[PDB]
């Protein structure tokens, strides 16, 4: 039932836009990229925060979309956009943070679209479980760095 | 002019919700406080980021709301709610101070906006938007990070 909640659907929509954005950022102007990222990340965080509690079934493993190749290509492309503004000391890189967030978000929405209720539920549960200490954490840390790039 | 902007209206709405939430802090538990602030802050940041370009008209200075007493009382109440959770290293900072600082800019803006004088409604908006980039915006993201850790970070640390 959870996978049918309005909050879940709204999260999927924002997640899909977030992934499509990064996947097509190639050669985008830095200022535009930073400005847009600072608008999508807060919304993604908000939508995830409003998700209902999802319980893991654990009987069927969801497919895993992101490969090392996909991760590296994306990381490299984002790094080239940010250039000398990519690094920050907390030595971390915004490009790496975004690629790590993408990994969790992309793996989730890919499976959600496959239409199998059991894996749709577990892909959501996995995404929610990883929010706290993995992608959600990187998101808030990343926003600080990006905000600094734009205004500091 | 811009004070009728669709983005301005939505910003006013979340800004008021934010100020009201902090003002009612003594009426809730820490769990509720933390969970809600992590929802209000990202929305406040997003709406501020979507505001249209504003220009200073000048003339008359907008009325101010936040006094030292208002600021101190709020800071202390927030500090009491968070307790040992208030402090975070990121230099030692306090979530309560960050929130009170953001509140100063947001509260001054919405108070004036409701007074109904077009000129100062515009100028208070311009000032708030300018200070978003100059200082409040960074305090907001820093606080979000701190609060995120308060809610999700593994406890039982040394």
């Amino acid at each position: 039932q959870v996978i049918f909640d309005k909050n879940v659907i709204e999260f999927v929509t924002v997640a899909a836009e977030f992934c499509a954005f990064l996947e097509r950022a190639e050669s985008m102007k830095r200022s535009t990229f930073v400005d847009t990222t600072l608008k999508i990340l807060p919304l993604l965080y908000l939508k995830a925060s409003m998700l209902p509690k999802c319980e893991m079934i654990g009987d069927e493993s969801p497919e895993t979309y992101v490969t090392e190749e996909i991760y590296e290509v994306l990381r490299i492309n984002l790094a080239s956009i940010l250039a000398e503004k990519d690094d920050y000391l907390e030595k971390k890189n915004i490009s790496e943070d975004l690629a790590d967030i993408y990994q969790d978000i992309k793996d989730f929405i890919f499976v959600f679209q496959l239409g199998l209720n059991e894996t749709m539920n577990d892909s959501l549960a996995i995404c929610q479980e990883n929010f706290g200490l993995l992608w959600g954490q990187k998101l808030v840390n990343t926003m600080r760095a990006l905000h600094d790039v734009k205004y500091s």
